[PDB]
């Protein structure tokens, strides 16, 4: 007995005027039969165009990142800026940031909260690496991350949260995650929330899988018991996204 | 015998719809009597609005930052994206990035080049810190930075370059730079370019000062022999910017 699923497009560092024009036209002509929440998160440069073009009411826009405060922080963007722009969704702690940009469990927890404090909806990312997988550290690891976040939240805040789980271990390492594994992971986090925060809370919380999802392997993964959605990469620039959405019926 | 000066507004991590609306209206009603190049660099979020609103023809827009390539680099922005958005000016290696964001002489040199390669106009930032000042290291330091850049350029590329000098040592340290000092610094770099690259090149190159400039201390600093402009912070959100511009007659 599932909560409302989410299909979030993570466009990352891609796009053009024409191409994105193209996609969004696609989106807007697409008939979304069920209760899904579609999330599109582009570049700071493209948000406006996006804010302007998506008119499909089952879709929202989000940021791929931000920093908590305004100021003397050249070329960075802040929550307060985003809100004013009228953006109520954000993705924080994405593996790529953690890895190439110095995001520790600590900065993340600190941002999610602030974002949380400022009334945003948050897709907080977590996951473990290859070495972490192999030494058998997955639990010890993801729990730690989740904690770091949770330490900073009110229970009433959990409601603005969403946990997308990224299996960093199989992301570009030549290694492959199966649907079982994915499920095995989501069930972990859930037990945590549950045992630790409230099953009332655990029950309603959404958990997306952010490994590799395509138009093929999608249904199969939504069918998994603890899966409530997707955090998509490549496919999200493609039309297949429409297929991944339907995958969430 | 000076080249065309530049008055670049560095809005950093600030702004709102209304406030920025306000400023730009200011800008557009301002009569700019002389040959100045006015540069406005805002957030990625605000570029469009800015691209839309500034209509004053002696003004351009720029980015406060970017990364060389598109891809799997969440929440970052790239050259190729910017160009497509129609943005031909960028600021790279700003002290704040270097300090809080891991920008070494090496990344910078690598970006400026790429930016250079992609047809951008570049305000490359340099400067030394407090400890660097005190041990008497200013030359040894700025030269090193400039080099790092220069290593990567063609002589014909120097033409898309602009060197703004930031005296990191007096920026928020409670320490104060004088107009003499500023001049002393610009003359350093110039001798370098000159001795090292071509006086043809040295002659035409612009050097802005990015220390603290306000509506007061401005004229006095433009009067300095080796000063060709400004890289402004706070004042740039204020109307005083208009005064700093005039300061460049």
């Amino acid at each position: 007995s599932k909560p409302q699923p989410i299909a979030a497009a993570n466009w990352k560092c891609n796009g053009s005027q024409q191409s994105l024009s193209e996609l969004i036209d696609l989106f807007n002509s697409t008939s979304i039969n069920h209760d899904v929440q579609c999330v599109v998160a582009s570049t700071f440069v493209h948000l406006a165009m996006t804010k302007e073009r998506l008119s499909h009411p089952k879709f929202v826009i989000a940021a791929q990142n931000a920093i908590a405060k305004s100021g003397a922080f050249t070329g960075e963007v802040s929550l307060p800026i985003l809100k004013d722009f009228g953006v109520n969704w954000i993705v924080l702690g994405h593996s790529e940031r953690r890895a190439y940009y110095g995001e520790t469990n600590e900065i993340v927890a600190d941002k999610v909260a602030a974002a949380v404090a400022s009334g945003f909806m948050v897709i907080a990312c977590i996951g473990e690496t290859l070495q972490e997988r192999e030494s058998g550290r997955t639990a010890v690891v993801v729990l730690t991350q989740i904690a770091a976040i949770a330490k900073k939240l009110k229970k009433a805040d959990w409601a603005k949260v969403v946990i997308a789980y990224e299996p960093v271990w199989a992301i570009g390492t030549g290694k492959v995650a199966t649907p079982q594994q994915a499920q095995e992971a989501h069930a972990l986090i859930r037990s945590w929330v549950s045992s630790k925060i409230g099953a009332d809370v655990a029950g309603e919380l959404r958990i997306l899988y952010g490994g590799s999802v395509n138009g093929k392997n999608a249904r199969t993964l939504y069918q998994q018991r603890d899966v409530n959605g997707f955090l998509v990469g490549g496919a999200s620039l493609k039309p297949e996204f429409v297929d991944i959405i339907k995958a969430t019926q």
